């Protein structure tokens, strides 16, 4: 079995951007999700091989976990908040399209998402 290389986390090419939304989002919104109960599986990429879904990376085609957002802000890897909250909204959406509807990991997704939607629903004006 394999895995496929990670999603980008660094690209010199890339310009970048440290904005007080994006702050918020590592700040507030990240740490928020990291440290609940439900974090662990969203934590890192999808290991394929060791939680034996030989199909998972055939039908999600675009993976996306919480290890690769904390990357991605802790070395200002984003131009704006819409990036990042594009990416939550991909790992919550693999999640689902993945699963079966009330697995665990679905619930877990759900839980996760309440609190996401809660923290950006507050997300500060551009300064
Ligand atoms: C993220 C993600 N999206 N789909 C899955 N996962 C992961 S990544 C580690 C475990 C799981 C689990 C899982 C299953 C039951 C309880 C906790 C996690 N299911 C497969």
């Amino acid at each position: 079995s394999m895995n496929p290389p990670p999603p980008e986390t660094s690209n010199p090419n890339k310009p970048k951007r440290q904005t007080n939304q994006l702050q918020y989002l590592l700040r507030v919104v990240l740490k928020t999700l990291w440290k609940h109960q439900f974090a662990w599986p969203f934590q890192q990429p999808v290991d394929a091989v060791k939680l034996n879904l030989p199909d998972y990376y055939k039908i999600i085609k675009t993976p996306m976990d919480m290890g690769t957002i904390k990357k991605r802000l802790e070395n200002n890897y984003y131009w704006n908040a819409q990036e990042c909250i594009q990416d939550f909204n991909t790992m919550f959406t693999n999640c689902y399209i993945y699963n079966k509807p009330g697995d665990d990991i679905v619930l877990m997704a759900e839980a996760l998402e309440k609190l996401f939607l809660q923290k950006i629903n507050e997300l500060p004006t551009e300064e």
